[PDB]
């Protein structure tokens, strides 16, 4: 159902996978982050262990911060992809 | 039943396809996201875990509700073969 | 029964094959869709669940809704491909 | 009585033989299942015992509550087939 | 009595066949489905047996409301047969 | 019944194969957490064998709450698995 | 009488054989538990013995429960081996 390399059946089983993956790897990141909250003690604000260990739980909470916008753009391209299916469906088929 | 490659069976056969892929789709994600919704959980406003995990649900929620332009897409692109399939009837039958 | 391809006996033949088929995909897709609606459950308005499965429940509708109007192309097309036939059947049986 | 590798008779004997293997497995895991009842004894709760034991019986719940729908599908699958079969007839037999 | 693989004979022999085929998988599925509802027992409205077991007999219920339809097609089945036949008989015996 | 290697009976009996092993191993680990349970004391909170002994309960615990989502997933593999099985089917039946 | 194997004779004298041989079987068990329930006594309900003999007759009891129905599906066996003669005979007869 299609004219080179676009089919709907193609497209939807593509959605299927990158659904389930993503619903996945959320899982496993959030299970694996409370067991990370849970090793990690606090030990006291200003003594020396602290200062060994502030800056990786900021880099921590910076980093995973910046998740968000890549799954904003992930969703994106599929529209894209989309879109230039049906730009190369119309294009020859009349 | 046709001129060169649209065929009208081949037509009612593909849209079977197509329907049920996308019940079996939208049934596993559904499934899958109650197991998902069910394994994490809430830990605290303010704590490490909600730092740790937060932006990962908002990830989730984001391509989520990015899924239905998706689908109303792949729809539409099913009006615009049967078109073309029309016109190039019309095209050279007479 | 006619002149070069146009055969009513195998015009007969072909509306008898795609309205049995029609017939077919309508039953199987309802029958799948009782089960899918059996499946799915409705967690709560504004939990975690609710966001995680509401927009694909979205998708299932458009896409369902999208239906008709290609199986109303689908029956159009029957009338032009006849309509080629008397044509080309009149053009040169004079 | 058919054409290449639909037969009827065929057809009857393996819904029989799907029939009352089904019936065997629902016997089979009832009477297992009443064994496992009565096996399994209520500790307490929150004692040790209710600790180490619960979330087994959590997933026996959730597992079986999990094999109506695969019924329901397989129960599907036999529709599919003896359409395909009916169309494959109607395809050549004329 | 026929032209090339229609016979009056095998196919009233054929509709014999499969006529006692079903009467046999009625009977058996009966007699079995019997022995099945004397064995399982109602242990409670909401104990562990009850959570057990239920999910079983509701797959049951539902895979043996889907023979109907079965049948139903099965039965349909002949009639496209003998009308290919006699199809078949009206091209070439004139 | 089947065209490849999706055969209705032989998906009914591995479902009675799985089921049962679960079964079984629900049954097993109940009756050994029991004897595990029993065989254990409380010595004080806060002497040495209290400081000896908690940590290894507390991991008995959390594996033991770790187990009903993998048996979820493990239920959810066999409804993707009966998917493709029915696709597969309708692919080339037609 | 018969075809291959099948033999109205010998089916009667096999009927006969396990007749006889089940009424034989009945008086046996029923005679040698009359003497099993004179032997055992009741010695208190709490003392050693008690504790020492209950479980035993408990699983007699369930054993012998479990009995009936293997009579019932070794009856059931019967018709079916009858059913499957029938259909060999008139599968090749005519």
């Amino acid at each position: 159902f299609g004219t080179n390399g676009f089919d709907i059946p193609t497209i939807a089983i593509a959605l299927l996978i990158v659904g389930v993956i993503i619903g996945l790897s959320g899982l496993i990141l959030s299970i694996f982050a409370t067991a990370t909250a849970s090793a990690i003690s606090n030990p006291s604000p200003g003594t020396l262990a602290y200062n060994l260990t502030h800056p990786l739980i900021n880099g921590m909470v910076s980093f995973f911060s910046f998740f968000p916008t890549l799954y904003v753009l992930l969703g994106v391209t599929g529209i894209v992809l989309i879109a230039a299916g049906i730009i190369s469906i119309i294009m020859e088929k009349f």
